[PDB]
């Protein structure tokens, strides 16, 4: 369903002015507004400034099950970005804990994940329960009725706004996942830093720009297909500039730099990637900051 900022706009009105508005009030609630939420997530997305622990052991035991099967692949033949990682893995625990929880169908499966995800229910005046959890990424949340709020953030969000955030963070541990898959030993881990500085400077855009930030971010899909036409004429010198798709990008990026030079330095470094191959990783990731409200 779209992304609007409708619903959380209504309820934010109405609470400086139904059990999801009591736990508002009880939480002391002060919502920043929807204008101010994607510039939120740019800042947060590849922060580290919380405890990962749980991160860490996660992706500790899964590279040590896929050395298993790595293993068994051999048998038959014959570390700095690992912490950015575990944060990554972290955030994707912790937004998948209040998911489920958010989309308990009953108070029956709530009291089950909140047993399990160590969340505590109390009951609001209409009959609707309130689940409240620690997560180490986003700190206190209170859930009722599809609504999470986050007390130390001061943010409200609805089901979607959660679900876009999930995917965002779900998109990049697959980016990585992806250039780690592989039975060629295609890329070094110079070349998952170069994706990784390329989220870094995305996400400045989104931090600075809000919802308007998409704007720019959309540009990085003409960027990629112009750096793979550079690329085709490296190896075939003899195929035509296409002298007009060109000017596009550059007038396009151009202008863009003039609201947030960041495009700029998305665009440079677009441009100095090697290989088709990262190209196409970089492009595969086009959806890896998010979504506007529409």
């Amino acid at each position: 369903s779209p992304l609007i900022s409708d619903d959380i706009d209504n309820l934010i009105r109405k609470f400086n002015s139904d059990g999801v508005l009591e736990m508002l009030t009880s939480c002391q609630a002060n919502p920043i507004s929807t204008s101010q939420m994607h510039k939120w997530m740019g800042s947060w997305l590849m922060s580290d400034n919380h405890d990962a622990s749980q991160g860490y052991s996660f992706l500790h035991e899964v590279d040590k099950e896929a050395e298993i099967t790595f293993d068994v692949v051999e048998t038959f033949i014959r570390t700095d970005s690992f912490k950015i990682l575990a944060y990554l893995c972290q955030k994707f625990l912790d937004l998948h804990k209040l998911t489920l929880i958010l989309n308990a169908v009953s108070e029956v499966e709530l009291l089950n994940l909140a047993r399990t995800f160590k969340g505590k229910v109390r009951r609001s005046s209409h009959g609707t329960n309130i689940c409240r959890i620690r997560v180490p990424s986003l700190g206190p949340t209170f859930i009722s009725e599809g609504w999470a709020y986050f007390k130390k953030l001061d943010i409200l969000m609805d089901r979607n706004f959660l679900l876009m955030v999930k995917d965002v963070i779900i998109g990049r541990m697959q980016t990585v996942l992806s250039m780690v898959c592989r039975i060629d030993n295609l890329f070094s881990e110079q070349d998952i830093f170069s994706l990784l500085n390329i989220y870094r400077i995305g996400d400045k855009i989104v931090e600075r720009q809000g919802n308007f930030s998409y704007d720019l971010i959309k540009m990085v899909e003409p960027i990629c297909n112009l750096k793979l036409m550079k690329l085709a004429r490296e190896s075939r010198p003899l195929v035509p500039q296409f002298p007009h798709f060109e000017n596009h990008i550059k007038t396009s990026v151009d202008e863009g730099a003039k609201i947030d030079r960041g495009i700029r330095f998305l665009h440079d470094q677009i441009m100095s990637v090697k290989t088709v191959d990262l190209t196409l990783v970089i492009y595969g990731s086009f959806r890896h900051w998010g979504h506007p409200f529409i």
